[PDB]
DNA sequence: TATTAGAGAACCCTGAAGTTAA
DNA sequence: TTAACTTCAGGGTTCTCTAAT
């Protein structure tokens, strides 16, 4: 018999949240952040990304709630405490490493 | 210093397998099939999926190598064994109780 | 710095046509 | 022919880059 809507919008978030890392780039900036505090042109150059782009990519880190940001006058410092987050990363590293 | 164009790839293919599994109804789908074979059909009145939506769904699995079938005549039973699946299916249960 | 618009491609449905086995 | 699936064709929606003389 058909799953009740419950686990219908429990999967809705749980894939909001994966779709929110679900992102070659938007991975080794959850991994870069997760692991040391930086500004954002210092991980733009990191990543391989222009500076437009990384600002979208971590629109949408901050869009689900995965990083946290600091400001110093004109820098802004990105991090990420969110330990959904690092769950995920440390699966992920027990399939690939 | 950049990353290498390797962590560019590693995270590219861990990526692809996230994005496989990164949408609420392929989610329910991979839960399902995670232990009991069942039906095409079957599944797809328990996600509540049109035959064709859901056949292309599972199509997208098995572009990640994520499930395995069984043919019984017409019938097409999926199920899924990767470990990788259900390891971030545990992820996943961790953060949502 | 974040934000926008645009191109090109991928996504995810619907509903028609193909494939495979009884 | 019927049944269980899969794929094709279409179109609306969503991604992710670049440009911003």
């Amino acid at each position: 018999q058909p799953l009740s809507p419950e686990k219908h919008e429990e999967a809705e978030i749980a894939a909001g949240f994966l779709s929110a890392m679900a992102n070659p780039k938007r991975l080794l900036i959850l991994d870069s952040l997760v692991k040391e505090e930086m500004a954002v042109g210092a991980l733009a150059n990191k990543v391989g990304l222009s500076q437009s782009a990384l600002s979208q990519h971590l629109s949408k880190l901050r869009a689900q709630n995965l990083v946290s940001t600091r400001r110093d006058a004109q820098t802004i410092y990105y991090s990420s405490s969110s330990d959904s987050v690092m769950k995920i990363l440390g699966a992920l590293s027990e399939i690939y490493g």
